[PDB]
């Protein structure tokens, strides 16, 4: 590893790694299970009305946005979707002892993956949270691999599945 290969680490952060794995869009979109989504993987609604969406964007950002938003307002909002998963995890008697079990990388990937499936979606993943306490990487991250999250829109979750399994933030390198 390089002087500035070592220096990646200290790059990546939880914002930076749903920043690569939702991407960046400032204008309504529907997301790879269909669903309409804006700036940085903010699930707007599951209708498939498009006016509902952009009513629930409307409230998100406090003004009339017309499907349209800023990079600034996309940024905003998505620390507040981060918030909340983190919030979401740390309140939460499953949840938490995992977490707290983990490394800092590993935590990021927990933080992730609830801010894309949701609080009882994670808790609800009985076996991969043990093996998660246990450090039982591999059986973690084969398991998760079975996952109809992953399986539905696989280049949205890959990347997480392999920080379960290393640690690392391999995953994210080489865009
Ligand atoms: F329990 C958590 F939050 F650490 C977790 C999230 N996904 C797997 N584990």
């Amino acid at each position: 590893p390089t002087t500035e290969n070592l220096y990646f680490q200290g790059s990546m952060n939880i914002f930076e790694m749903l920043r690569i794995d939702e991407g960046l869009r400032l204008k309504i979109y529907k997301d790879c299970e269909g669903y309409y989504t804006i700036g940085i993987g903010h699930l707007l609604t599951k209708s498939p009305d498009l006016n509902a969406a952009k009513s629930e964007l409307d409230k998100a950002i406090g003004r009339n946005c017309n499907g349209v938003i800023t990079k600034d307002e996309a940024e905003k909002l998505f620390n507040q979707d981060v918030d909340a998963a983190v919030r979401g995890i740390l309140r939460n008697a499953k949840l938490k002892p995992v977490y707290d079990s983990l490394d800092a990388v590993r935590r990021c990937a927990a933080i992730n993956h609830v801010f894309q499936m949701g609080v009882t979606g994670v808790a609800g993943f009985t076996n991969v949270l043990r093996m998660l306490q246990q450090k039982r990487w591999d059986e973690a991250a084969v398991n998760l691999a079975k996952s109809r999250w992953y399986n539905q829109c696989p280049d949205r979750a890959k990347r997480v599945i392999t920080t379960f399994r290393t640690g690392t933030w391999d995953a994210y390198k080489n865009l």
